[PDB]
């Protein structure tokens, strides 16, 4: 049971072996071999630790008149590419080290889906459920009162966001208390932060992105047959087992999108048991029951299924929510083609190894739960443009889309409407559809599913070009650094 | 052999006693004649001149561990309308006069293709190739790390760019330093600079872009019959003899468009000789042998041509790098229709008038090497939109791009599908390929083409209105002016 | 063998013990007994933690063409009262913990002495030794460059100083950096850091400074027969057996300050050994030899000691120099009635119970090496009024301080000068020195001494409010807490 620090470290340390093979050969610079080399290696020493990493004390006073100090972590972790992103995690396992990883992680997360951002991330020690809603607005409110003294938060520094345990209230604290520190004129301020509601510029659409963008993550591949092939199986969804574990949110939304294409899931994993239907189940049945009964258990169309989920026999299998749940004592009793992981860690790198060796395709964490990423930064481009996307071009866009059949309508009854025969060329009622529902849902779900796509076929490439197979985890790794590192070189390196 | 100043300034006079003649008339204050004339006049004493100019001083130290002192010059032509831009050069010919122009230059050259920036321009008393990289990095990031404590650097007041000399290296230098010394959380110093790499937000196609940039201009005049007419030629690419002096860049990347559309290139014109084949020379062999020869002397499929290029019989002539290569010695001896000077002052006074006198045509430095301009500008707001253009649409555009096509498709196969017969209706390769190829690179070689072609058109009016001719050069300065004119006119034209 | 910050966390911890008893007696607030107890004793647990540290990694690139990355670690202590200040310390023992205790320390001694600032301080995981001048002027103006990027480099938020290990050098390259990184206009940048060189800035008296403070903080008690009484001995210098380990520095300015006023100096203590002469040494002949051999042992007029310092028979022992150099089974072989403690924990805890019980009065490190902070806070003044001190002044001064004589002179001899005799009254030799020896060197000679006499005077009184006796070393960590907590306190503790 490794730190998740310390995974994430082990995996990077193997992604620069790999890279540097031929990240030296393919360095254009008048140098010696051996000297250029020297170059490469330490600036994989470079960017791997995290530049800033900033400790504090808060004097908050409780409700009942008592004081308290309070521990708070934001760790930025590199600068090469500013501004800087991470969300906030209130807890107590928080620590240092904890951080560190988050934030170093996230950076190679966003530059997968070639997002500008820098990882960052903070953390708190503390148990929210002990303490009420005003002291949370207590807290938060002074949390980003220092950090902003110290240049760890605004618009184009560092950006907040949220996490588990956090919330839209959150957020929204925070975005007043920098305009009434900080930007008191800067028209920027509105995009200290991402994540907020709707009323202020947040997004239709935030809270299922997660979902989603597992889901067109995967539909990359399954649609792929360079893969199905090596899997035996087929590409599609209409003829497919499909599982989860999590459920919840990311778990649920996907679910959901996953349902829509014609994939048919059969279970679900719950923090307090399981369920069974090779029938196929209806996740907006489950969607009441999470609501009217606050569990799974008790579902009418499902058994309640006695074992793990994972060891379900499916073609794709998800753990959304459990972390380092995958183990040399399950890897081996898992039944599946494929792997999303949704959340972070819910793998050990050992299974890996044995899900290669079993050939067992996977999805690494990265990918995936991205979309929760890219979403943002497209909020975070909202709050700067001072629009919401389109509304400048949907009408006219429509009046175009419909001038043209038009045209066609009139070439057509120009040439064998001979004897007056009309052509009333309309649209679809999907197509109305979309024209009628005219809104940023559409657009992000383009941009978010446009990202995701281009984002594996580099992947694949980058595999082939190292000849990694299915393994892709470190693939992503692998893409993410020389991105990073063919930023860092270009920058300048350093100007000391 | 003027001065490139005295050249310029002996233009805008020109022009201005050319404007004036109806600006006065066109002008709608309540003043008389004389009085409002006195506006007008002094106001083309105003613009003219450049307002700000630095001189600097640079303690740098050698590799030797000698001193030196360093002379810099940056020139600042105008704030009627800010940001303003200008590229750097390093070389021993400068000189502050030498400056003043190509800023003034750079302006007008912006004016004509409706852009807002305004000339400026900066250079140093400097020969690189006697130092190496590490030096001109200890040069540079000194320069600009001045330059910013005096507000000639910023995104939004004065935008440095390359030039020949220069390159990505020395941009990328910039930015960092800037960053480092004055943005330190703003968004935009990201925007600090232009022409930088593709990894901080450069662009796919810079290199190219002047290239394409003279192509587009030729086109929106070839294509216009109303001047074919009067040099006898026709419309088209398809059967014309083009030619080139200054092959390398500009030359080439245009050579290479050009060759695209029905273009017949027959010779080119380099620093150490020529060749010549009435046959139609490849460009694609020609880049082969400038990397394997470093020349285009021993080409196998031409003749090395005894001569001058100009002297070629042709209908284009392209003098896309010699300076002051047309003389009155020279211009009698042209043979050609049109000259395009893609390099600025390439050509003499003298020698317009003689051509003018022979009936050619030609066209005016500022706008077809003004691409090289335009690019800039659109690669100055990628790193303000802090997007690469259209990723938030590209994929929803597909999809509108073909739920018509099918909505056509339904359409048909209701009317006249009476049987059921269906109509597969699919893009066609092109247009998949557009497709699949979406990216900045169809973008800006639209929003440049549409600039280039908008330009055209207002400057055939503005000849007209004055009947010049085919004088153009005049006519750009002269359309540049009005705008300009225009602009400051209406800027409170100062609070003093 | 405890860490130093275990050290200081354990005195503090004793002080609130003491100071609570009374502190909440001495709070005026309409509240419960209970309810107001329950503010301070939190406040004693908001205080003690440094509110913001921050870790950095800096990619350095060597001479030798390689890369490196570097920790660099700031402290700043708590945010009552800003501006903050901190030395810097190159040094492969550094760590965080290392540093809150100095920082969280030098804000206790600065309170002692009644000084604004904060306490702060920075490190490095680095030896310079292994580093050339360049590279150390590659790091530090790399190090103050992020710093400043993140508000930890500020004349009113954060003030680098000097330390062993640092130099003026050191800091002239500071300020340049942060003059062309942040300031740019700033008149206060002059005030960036502190200890630097004169021609900038500096003070005429800095290096010898903490020597003095030892000294005046000597004076003001043993020239105070309430504890001269106690210890049997005898107010005054004229008589006294001095001695000092740590020669070099602080250990030297001292020993002949000390010299001047009637003291007789006996021993030295040397990394490498020591001497001893019952006759008084000269410190002037020292200086030389540590010029003319780089050590004390040679020295003609004293025998090579065998044996600590500690040991010797004395009056007075300067610990000047060596960190835990005072423990149990030293302590009662310990021949003296007072101790200096130049140095920071030169003395073990257990020992000061020991001398208690030996009736051995001691002097705590923060009361006397404070002067080296003292002078600084004068030092970052100069740079602020910029100008050096009193040149409006002293001959406005000079001249009053002889016409008043004129007017004794004239008023006597209008008296009783009946037959017309003069007075020629003249100034003194000492006074005629100060005259024309007016600079700097006598204001912060002053400014120093009122200083560490009006501190001393606060701190007897604290030790009668709570009757430590000598146990001094808390008193001032006592007096410290006072004036911190009041500040605190009436700061409207908290805004949240
Ligand atoms: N579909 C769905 N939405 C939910 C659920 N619970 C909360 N929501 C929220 O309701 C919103 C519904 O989204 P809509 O914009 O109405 O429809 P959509 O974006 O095209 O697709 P869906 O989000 O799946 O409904 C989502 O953005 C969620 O934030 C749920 O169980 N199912
Ligand atoms: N075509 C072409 N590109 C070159 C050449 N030399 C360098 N390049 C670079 O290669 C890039 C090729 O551009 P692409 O994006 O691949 O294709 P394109 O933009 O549609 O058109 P081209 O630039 O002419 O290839 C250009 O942007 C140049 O910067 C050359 O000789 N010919
Ligand atoms: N006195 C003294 N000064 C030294 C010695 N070594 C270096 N110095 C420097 O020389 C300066 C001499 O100070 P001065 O201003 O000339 O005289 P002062 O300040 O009245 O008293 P001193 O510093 O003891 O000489 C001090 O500030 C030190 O920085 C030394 O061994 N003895």
């Amino acid at each position: 049971d490794p730190n998740f620090f310390k995974m994430v470290e082990g995996f990077f340390d193997r992604g620069a072996s790999i890279v540097e093979d031929k990240l030296v050969e393919d360095l254009k610079t008048r140098e010696t071999e051996e000297q250029k080399r020297n170059r490469v290696r330490s600036i994989l020493r470079i960017i791997k630790p995290c530049n800033h990493v900033l400790s504090l004390s808060f004097p908050i006073r409780r409700d009942d008149g008592s004081w308290e100090v309070i521990e708070g972590y934001r760790a930025q972790h590199s600068q090469h590419r500013t501004p800087c992103k991470g969300g906030i995690r209130y807890s107590t396992d928080v620590s240092v080290d904890e951080v560190k990883a988050l934030a170093s992680l996230m950076t190679y997360k966003c530059a997968v889906v070639d997002v500008p951002f820098g990882g960052a991330k903070a953390g708190v020690k503390i148990n929210p459920k002990n303490y009420t809603d005003n002291e949370l607005e207590k807290i938060t409110r002074r949390f980003t009162m220092e950090l902003a003294k110290k240049g760890f938060i605004g618009p184009g520094v560092d950006v907040p966001a949220p996490d588990m345990s956090t919330g839209e209230r959150e957020m929204s604290w925070i975005a007043d208390t920098y305009a009434s520190t900080i930007g008191h004129y800067d028209i920027n301020a509105h995009a200290c932060v991402t994540g907020k509601p709707i009323s202020q510029g947040g997004i239709h659409g935030r809270i299922s992105a997660t979902g989603r963008g597992v889901f067109h993550g995967i539909e990359n591949f399954i649609n792929e047959a360079s893969y199905m092939s090596i899997l035996g199986m087929t590409p599609g969804f209409g003829d497919k087992t499909f599982v989860v574990q999590g459920f919840g949110n990311v778990g649920l939304h996907s679910m959901r999108y996953l349902h829509r294409f014609g994939a048919k899931c059969i279970t679900v994993g719950e923090s307090d048991g399981s369920i069974w239907n090779p029938d196929g189940i209806d996740p907006k049945e489950l969607e009441d029951f999470k609501l009217q009964h606050g569990t799974i258990l008790g579902f009418p169309k499902a058994k309640i299924y006695e074992g793990s989920i994972l060891e379900v026999d499916c073609d794709i299998l998800i753990p959304a929510a459990s972390e380092k749940q995958l183990t040399k004592s399950n890897a081996p009793r898992v039944k599946a083609k494929i792997i999303a992981e949704g959340a972070n860690g819910p793998t050990t790198p050992e299974a890996d190894k044995i899900f290669l060796e079993r050939n067992i395709m996977v999805i690494p964490d990265l990918y995936l739960n991205a979309g929760g990423v890219t979403v943002s930064y497209f909020e975070w481009l909202n709050n700067l443009n001072h629009v919401s996307y389109g509304r400048l071009t949907f009408k006219y866009e429509r009046d175009s889309n419909y001038h043209l059949l038009m045209s066609v309508q009139e070439s057509l009854e120009r040439k064998f409407g001979k004897h007056g025969g009309t052509i009333p060329i309309v649209p679809t009622a999907e197509f109305q559809d979309r024209i009628s529902g005219a809104s940023e849902k559409d657009i992000v779900h383009s941009g978010l599913a446009y990202t995701m796509e281009r984002s594996a076929r580099q992947i694949m490439r980058t595999a082939m070009k190292y000849n990694l197979g299915l393994d892709l985890r470190t693939a992503a790794y692998v893409n993410a650094i020389e991105k990073v590192f063919r930023v860092y070189n270009e920058a300048g390196v350093t100007f000391t």
